């Protein structure tokens, strides 16, 4: 059992909710969060941006060090931070930016990440202002991922479609 309330079950093991991901993450404190990071780790837009400011920027000056350490992440890739205020853990995943020209088939290759953390609480990767289709990447996300997601979407009427939508 977990404290995951109000979502669909689709599959075995993925559930879907209308939320916004930092009010979910807020009350729920998961063990793992899922950004929407791109590969340099500026939270500017998006998702990535609504965590940061949740976290007073603290996410940001966080990711600058690991970046001035480690260099960036490959598209598909991710890394392990804290979490702040908002779960113990943020798993940072690059799916790609259609919006940059990145390979859509790199997005199977970022919910891979998923698979080494038992229970995530996660947005759509690639969806939004990454540009993909939001169905296609719920898809891939059932066809890729054995562990626990618990998704969040940001719009109600998308929500919605991807519901109505779903096989
Ligand atoms: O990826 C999501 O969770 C989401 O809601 N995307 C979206 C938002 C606003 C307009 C179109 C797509």
């Amino acid at each position: 059992v977990n404290s995951f309330s109000g979502y669909l079950k689709l599959t075995d093991n993925v559930y879907i909710k209308n939320a916004d991901i930092v009010e979910e993450a807020k009350k729920v404190k998961p063990t793992v969060v899922v950004n929407a990071a791109n590969v340099y780790l500026k939270h500017g837009g998006g998702v990535a941006g609504a965590l940061n400011k949740a976290t007073n920027n603290a996410m940001q000056v966080e990711s600058d060090d690991y970046i001035a350490t480690n260099g960036p992440l490959k598209v598909g890739g991710s890394c392990v931070l804290s979490g702040h205020n908002l779960a113990k853990h943020c798993l940072h995943v690059v799916g790609p930016n259609v919006n940059k020209g990145e390979d859509i088939q790199l997005l199977k290759s970022a919910y891979e990440n998923f698979n080494q953390h038992e229970v995530l609480l996660a947005p759509l990767l690639s969806a939004g202002i990454f540009g993909a289709d939001p169905i296609h990447s719920l898809r891939v996300c059932v066809d890729t991922v054995r562990t626990n997601v618990y998704l969040a979407v940001f719009d109600k009427n998308l929500y919605d479609k991807l519901v109505s939508s779903f096989l």
